């Protein structure tokens, strides 16, 4: 009776709602064959923004910019907030509502250094807009080295690529990539969420 449905292994049930003004959304999109499409999100309160993975497609209309939302029921996975068919999203209240302070809504836009990046626990999820200083598509998997002005990392993509035909020179938004460290060069890998687009 799956209330966790599509939800990440240990996410947290947060039952008390919370007010979000919602500052981006991407289009949905199929993760995974066979399964419902999701979208990314990126949220914010008075104090914070949250990045936000949604799997119930009747919420898109909710998830449109400036829109004030009230989600309760939402799943909580070290600092992402995960939204399924469990969750209650409405309309806000008019004094639920508030003014995002100017900091909070650049640093939800803001872009990492590579070399700050790299100094992130493993497995943190990786979000950003990076330019491609080359490619190498095999069969098997699309491998992307992405650099800024001070450094650069591989980007390993083994999933369907059929619209990654990003060229040398592009930015790419790269949303819910995994961090790897271990013995070796760290490098960002998809998982099951990961979505790239242009812009």
């Amino acid at each position: 009776s799956t209330p966790k449905k599509n939800i990440s292994k240990g996410a947290v049930l947060h039952e008390k709602p919370m007010t979000v003004m919602v500052l981006t959304a991407t289009e949905p999109f199929n993760y995974k064959e066979g399964k419902e499409n999701m979208f990314h999100a990126t949220v914010a309160t008075e104090s914070k923004y949250y990045r936000v993975k949604v799997f119930n497609m009747d919420l898109k209309e909710k998830f449109t910019e400036n829109q004030f939302i009230t989600i309760s029921k939402y799943f909580n996975s070290s600092g992402i907030l995960e939204i399924n068919e469990t969750a209650t999203v409405s309309e806000a209240a008019p004094n639920q509502m508030f003014e995002v302070p100017k900091n909070i809504i650049r640093s939800a836009k803001e872009t990492l250094k590579i070399s700050k990046i790299k100094e992130l626990d493993s497995g943190t999820l990786i979000y950003g807009v990076f330019a491609v200083e080359k490619k190498k598509v095999n069969d098997k998997s699309i491998t992307f080295k992405i650099k800024d002005n001070e450094d650069n990392i591989k980007v390993v993509w083994d999933k369907e690529q059929h619209n990654i035909n990003y060229e040398k020179g592009d930015k790419l938004q790269l949303f819910s990539f995994h961090l790897r460290k271990g013995n070796g060069k760290p490098i960002l890998h998809s998982g099951n969420h990961s979505f790239i687009k242009g812009e």
